[PDB]
RNA sequence: CUUAGAAAAGUACAGCGCGGCUGAAAUCAUCAUUAAAGCGGUUCACUGCCGCACAGGCAG
């Protein structure tokens, strides 16, 4: 079924595929090379379980083989690759970016589990701007207003749960919207 | 390119004898330091066993 992707990239039919716009299709395969053969088609077959399972295996590898500590971990150590990678994709539309939609679904639905290990990850100011689509001066403005509460230009002073909730509260857009992915 | 050119002041030495600063005194009255204040563990060192132990040892 490796030849089916040629029809899929053309932009019609392709029932086992989500028929995204051709630009996003290309971006999706751009993601896929890093993580061109027949393995592409059946990954999207039984897609929710498959994606959740690969996220399970990556998170379990990073947690079990963690080197820093059980707590005080950083995003890159635990989720950096999968997150920081898939995020910067064309347009960033949540609905069209199926990978980011499902990643945010999983992250939000597993926030505060166990001892809130995912909701207390230390994050630096740079990745906060990357995942919020915000300026450094604006970040300084909000931290001056105490919208952001540190626990510096580049320091690990924020938390993943706080930043995610700030995105949900103040950084939702017409196309970067939660309702398009729930 | 120096009032340029050059130059050994060195040998000895006993300051010694004696001494009463003494008389007198009052420092001395009064006094309001007062007002106002978060230093903050979110989990983290738990639960069993032995021994008589406010003794001391076991494990997960």
């Amino acid at each position: 079924a490796a030849c089916t992707v040629s029809n899929w990239l053309a932009g019609h039919e392709s029932k086992p595929l989500p028929n995204l716009p051709k630009s996003y299709r290309w971006g999706l395969v751009h993601w896929w090379m890093g993580i061109d053969h027949f393995s592409f088609v059946q990954f999207f077959s039984n897609w929710p379980r498959s994606f959740h399972s690969i996220i399970e295996d990556e998170v379990e590898f990073n947690l079990e083989h963690a080197v820093v500590s059980t707590s005080e971990l950083r995003l890159k150590d635990l989720l950096g690759r999968l997150f920081f990678g898939s995020i910067r994709l064309p347009e960033r539309n949540l609905q069209h970016n199926i990978i980011l939609g499902e990643l945010l679904c999983y992250l939000e639905n597993r926030l505060w589990q166990d001892k809130g290990l995912i909701a207390n990850l230390k994050m630096n100011a740079l990745e906060a701007t990357v995942m919020l689509n915000c300026s450094l001066d604006q970040i300084a403005s909000m931290v001056e207003q105490r919208i952001l509460k540190p626990n510096d230009v580049t320091d690990y002073l924020f938390h993943f749960g706080d930043i995610f909730c700030l995105w949900l509260a103040e950084f939702q857009s017409d196309e970067f919207n939660r309702s398009f992915y729930v």
